[PDB]
């Protein structure tokens, strides 16, 4: 009935009715006509249609409760001094209780995220990365949680030096402002333009140099499918177009990332990150190693994202060549670490929305951010 204070009980056996808390309900923003949606607060049918999908929501919901208690619980302890790995750890081994993992039904969405300074994205150590958090790191936190493939994507950054603050500020604002200015009929583009507008208009010091905010431009929000970390469509965060429209019932991850390099990220270090093609079908395989390597990921992750240190845990061993294999064969893809120019510093802000008939849910919204 109560969380101890090192998180330990599933978000399922704190909520004995099996109905968990929504996120932060908004009122789809307006058009040119000012175009009011306080109609869909409680218009007869849009009422039904989310009544309908309520079981859906609710399942979000339990997989948000389970981001927002264990983000707590990391940012009373990440602190320099801790490797890579350790931290990981620490915020899975939690991560894995409170979500009550149970296979396919129940888990962890995607690998945890603590890219770097410079790189921005998909970073996270392999066994035998040495990596330690420094001081001056500016470190992303970005992993998700699950329920029945109701996916939580769901991130923030971490710093130890002040020195950022008005960085990661310009960032969060820009999220903020993305998440306010989607909406069902919003245009991709149209988010992509305002996230720079706001993220542009920050300039900060660092170090004695001075930088305006870049957002990395080939960087990205997605749309989030069952069990598909990136549905389809993906929201600009620049002058991007993209060429469609948000539509009703849709779950967004809206994410921004800003740079002081040249506000473009690339494939770099070692890769950490692997997930089967959604699109992919049944490949018969010969090859032992490989087949069975296959038959793990099927079973483990299904089209799930992972990394080696999850392939380590499940008692997996020499595997890389088999990985590689699948790789080739197009079977699986390979998800690098994505940064930035040397030097230069980056930080991200996440959320996960749900587009319901009568309101816009920022359903893993906290008292944090
Ligand atoms: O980060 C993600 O949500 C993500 C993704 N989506 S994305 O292509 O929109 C993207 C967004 C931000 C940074 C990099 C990729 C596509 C594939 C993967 C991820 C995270 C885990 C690894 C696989
Ligand atoms: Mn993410
Ligand atoms: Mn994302």
């Amino acid at each position: 009935k109560v969380q101890t204070d090192p998180p330990s009980v599933p978000i399922c056996d704190l909520y004995p009715n099996g109905v968990f808390p929504k996120g932060q309900e908004c009122e789809y923003p307006p058009t040119q006509d000012g175009r009011t949606a306080a109609w869909r607060t409680t218009s007869e049918e849009k009422k039904a249609l989310d009544q309908a999908s309520e079981e859906i929501w609710n399942d979000f919901r339990e997989a948000a409760e389970a981001h927002r208690q264990v983000r707590k619980y990391v940012m009373s302890w990440i602190k320099p001094g801790m490797t890579m790995i350790e931290i990981c750890e620490k915020l899975e081994d939690c991560s894995r209780k409170l979500i009550k993992e149970n296979g396919l039904n129940a888990g962890l969405a995607f690998p945890t995220g603590c890219s770097l300074n410079n790189c921005a994205a998909h970073y996270t150590p392999n066994a035998g990365d040495t990596t330690v958090l420094q001081y001056d790191d500016i470190c992303k936190i970005d992993f998700g949680t699950h329920i029945s493939g109701r996916i939580i994507d769901c991130a923030f950054t971490v710093t130890f030096n002040p020195k950022y603050d008005t960085l990661l500020k310009a960032v969060k604002d820009a999220t903020n402002t993305g998440i306010k200015c989607a909406g069902i009929d919003v245009r991709l583009c149209d988010v992509g333009e305002a996230i720079q507008e706001v993220m542009e208009s920050y300039e900060v010091e660092i170090d004695g140099k001075t930088y305006q905010v870049k957002p990395i431009r080939n960087l990205n929000g997605h749309s989030i499918g069952q069990y598909r970390i990136h549905a389809g469509k993906t929201v600009p965060i620049i002058k991007g177009g993209e060429a469609t429209r948000m539509e009703e019932g849709e779950v967004y991850a809206i994410e921004t990332f800003g740079s002081t390099g040249k506000g473009v990220v690339h494939d770099d270090m070692e890769c950490s990150h692997y997930m089967k093609n959604f699109d992919v079908g049944h490949v018969p395989i010969r090859l032992p190693r490989t087949k069975h390597l296959l038959n793990v990921i099927n079973e483990n992750f299904g089209t799930l994202a992972f990394c080696r240190r999850w392939l380590d845990r499940l008692g997996e061993s020499k595997y890389l060549m088999a990985l590689k294999n699948l790789c080739d064969l197009g079977i699986v893809d390979p998800y690098p670490p994505l940064c930035d120019i040397k030097g230069s510093y980056t930080a991200q802000f996440e959320h996960t929305i749900l587009l319901r008939p009568t309101c816009k849910e920022v359903v893993s919204r906290g008292d944090d951010y």
